[PDB]
């Protein structure tokens, strides 16, 4: 039967063009609520219907590609605690009872999700030549899209929320953390200009279906596309544009309408209910969504109608949790953005703290300033040790003899030596840093470190003294390492010869004391 | 007389069905504000009965719930500071001082709330046939509910302030973070929408009693319900609705009313404070106080009367307060769960800036950025070792021993030895990670440590060389067995006879040197 690995690549690709496809998911539920058109030439309320069959076949063309994933995890393995394994788990093909580890928990959401419930609304209208269904079809398409936005992102939250998480593709700028909560206003603009255009038309509808009993002569089957040659609709005819207009009219500068549109009279009074072109209706609802998400509802002025009061109270409360969540992650994305940065003023303000509540002399605060500036200008805050101590041996041994060789290779007593034994001396090399005029060692001083120099010059005077430069590429102290090897010396640091003034900012690497009597005890 | 221990579990539901007592308790407060009604039949201000025996009745059939509290609490033990205690603190159910302990700070604010100062404004109201009271109980509302307001919100401010900084019952999610500071706008706009119906229908009443002076034929006693038998009522009655809608009349379309009602012309424009359905009132009121406590009062025209312009500045200052909170504590939420990542992309930043300050080949800044990403996908930042350590030594010993014991039990020289020592050789394997061709060891190079193989395929060649594969349970490094439990050798690591590289990604555990001398030296 084949029951599959759960790390095959084949379920790699099935479940990467089909995350795609639980996210466009959706995106076309709400285009089932642009079905309901007003046919102004007619004075009559009907359904879209190359929107209807365009909404249908892309709904269903999603679905029955999602019926190959509980086709597929019907063929899954899975990985069951043990100690048996040698492996951190178990995987288990048998088919008897893999079938309840996917039919126990996540089969009831991911199957209420691709059942055709909205694709069957559409079905019995336009298999008609009768105008009587343009009431079912608006009728059962608001809730039970709404309920089905449960299971259909409850199949989207394990794969986003905890793919935001630990995101597995993704380290290094910001193209998943504003470009992914940007996106998700423009779906959530999506679903409420959807919504605002489908209760627009239900208000109109109420309006309509009112003012025709108002007029007695009128039956509310009269207001639907397709009921024209109907006994009575002659009569309703000649007063449409009269009965309908004094009072279901929308206009923006009414403050006491017939009939109250609320936030819904935007979408009557503009006309985008009746319009033709698609392009025009749903940019003016997403920008609907949009302007009154982000602005929380604020523009939003109701009437005195429960159900519109309850949308505009969501639009304010979802406007809410978006906005938290986009300078949310922004904020978290901006702060770690910086966070060397800010660790270093933080660092520069203790400084500073610290040398006006000791009173050090203005000199020595100046040497402080331009050790730390230097020391952020060359590391950047980034603890170059505690990086390569985390790293494998093999490539911290080659990394180190990459940074550290040639430096080591020309002191005259370690190039001949070994290879063995100085790939462990350049394991112990650490950066100095010094700022200019740094003397590193003065005479009667105990010699500390040996220093193999990177970049800047240097100088060395001993007892106008027979100067010595130094510069990228030479090292400094061997007084240590002589003392080091020789057995004769015991723990005694040995005096210094010469007094080793930095000319310029410089660079090196370190080899201490005790880091040379380890590998001079290696003989 | 059985004084309470504190820790009982009796008071812990009289302590979990308590603290929703005092938060009904505050949403309950702002429907006494809805009892003002206008009645537009008569034009007569005046109560509404079946909202105030409805408010009566649930605000003192939640206080005298609660006057089982300091009935309880009069019966309650503490704890005390001293030393003879071995247990941290003295119980005392000693009656005497125990009444002093709750009667010395923590009565008075709970006293002042069980209070039913706003019943008994409802009390000599209802009991009577006279119009002449809906001016005393609208006048002993506003700030009687306004001041009690500070020891309610006193009473949960211990359980909500503290018992969101250290929770008790949540860890998980975002189900006590955001679903609380959003249902702390729910409760501000409950408490503001009812403030501004009950301060409309005061400005409504300050119109109302100047516009019938003015008019000369009338006292102010005609503008309230139940005044209809009252002499020169008739002569008021056939000049009402000239009176009042000439002088107080509110529409949103005039710039110069005759009476200016400011934030307040919305509520009596719509009607709702002459609804009869009470769902339409309270829901238009509720969505006013989030519209304008979201947007924070922005879309607030207030007339130039100073308690209005008060009331509008503390909605402005509410609302971002409010605001502030909420995504304070959405960002805290956010912030903390995408910690590990934040870091990964922080230590990630940190390896490009030090590889490009160094200057590496970039063969060997492929190898740091694969084994940095196999390291995010193995351990997703989750330090193991620190997690071990931090738990109690026989969940550390059964968990070891869940993990690494048919791994030291292949072993042919730890399988026959013992279970005491191996049960400590089994608390030092760590995991290692090796990526794909990655040499683990190289001949002539000291073998340090012994790794068993969990995942991952290996290679092993020694001196086309008779290889040797090496899979998921096998081990590697018993050199460094044979060496390390012989006395014969000293502290001398020995050389490596195989070339050992990682033909996949490898997971390890790993027993190093100097942990394998200390099991060693068990004998």
């Amino acid at each position: 039967k084949k029951i599959f690995d759960p790390q095959d690549k084949f379920l790699l690709y099935c479940n990467k063009l089909f995350v795609a496809s639980c996210i466009l998911s959706v995106f076309v539920d709400p285009f089932f609520f642009y079905l309901p058109v007003i046919n102004a030439e007619s004075k009559c309320l009907g359904i879209d219907r190359k929107l209807a069959i365009t909404a249908s076949t892309l709904r269903t063309f999603i679905d029955v590609f999602y019926l190959a994933h509980m086709a597929l995890q019907l063929r899954t393995a899975y990985i069951a605690p043990s100690s048996r394994v040698f492996g951190r788990g178990e995987l288990v093909i048998d088919p008897a009872q893999i079938a309840k580890r996917y039919l126990q928990r996540w089969f009831i959401i991911d199957f209420l999700s691709v059942l055709p419930l909205p694709q069957i609304v559409v079905w019995r209208f336009l298999q008609s030549s009768n105008g009587s269904d343009v009431l079912a079809t608006k009728q059962a398409l608001l809730f039970i899209v709404l309920v089905q936005y449960i299971p259909r992102f409850l199949r989207v939250l394990p794969l986003t929320s905890e793919l935001k998480r630990t995101a597995g593709v993704f380290a290094e700028t910001a193209w998943a953390g504003a470009a992914y909560y940007l996106l998700l206003y423009m779906l959530a603009s999506h679903i409420v200009g959807a919504f605002w255009y489908l209760l627009a038309l239900e208000r109109n509808d109420a309006c309509w279906q009112e003012a025709c009993i108002d007029a007695g002569n009128c039956s509310t089957d009269f207001l639907y596309c397709g009921n024209q040659n109907m006994d009575g609709y002659a009569v309703w005819n000649r007063a449409k544009e009269s009965v309908l207009k004094s009072k279901c009219r929308a206009d923006l500068d009414d403050n006491n309408p017939p009939f109250d549109f609320g936030i819904y009279t935007q979408a009557l009074s503009s006309g985008i209910v009746s319009s033709q072109n698609f392009i025009v209706k749903y940019c003016y609802c997403l920008w609907w969504g949009l302007q009154n998400l982000s602005t929380l509802g604020q523009g939003l002025e109701t009437s005195t109608y429960p159900m519109e009061i309850i949308f505009s109270i969501s639009l304010a409360i979802s406007g809410l949790i978006l906005f938290a969540l986009l300078i949310g992650n922004m904020q978290t994305y901006l702060q770690s953005l910086t966070i060397r940065l800010e660790e270093m003023r933080v660092k520069r303000r203790d400084s500073e703290q610290w040398m006006h509540h000791r009173m050090l002399p203005q000199d020595l605060r100046e040497r402080v300033r331009r050790y730390d500036q230097y020391k952020w200008l060359e590391t950047r805050g980034v603890d170059e040790e505690y990086l390569v101590q985390n790293l494998p041996k093999d490539l911290r041994r080659d990394i180190k003899r990459h940074l550290c060789l040639a430096l080591v290779r020309r002191v005259p007593l370690f190039k001949s030596m070994d290879d063995k034994l100085l790939d462990a001396i350049c394991m112990r090399l650490k950066p100095c840093l010094f700022t200019e005029s740094t003397y590193l060692v003065r005479e009667g001083d105990p010699v500390d470190e040996m220093l193999f120099i990177i970049r800047g010059r240097l100088e060395s005077v001993t007892t106008f003294f027979n100067r010595s430069l130094l510069k990228e590429g030479e090292f400094c102290g061997e007084e240590l390492l002589t003392w080091a090897l020789d057995p004769k010396s015991g723990v005694n640091l040995p005096s210094s010869t010469r007094t080793v003034k930095a000319l310029t900012e410089v660079e090196a690497f370190a080899l201490t004391s005790e880091e040379l009597k380890f590998v001079a005890s290696q003989f």
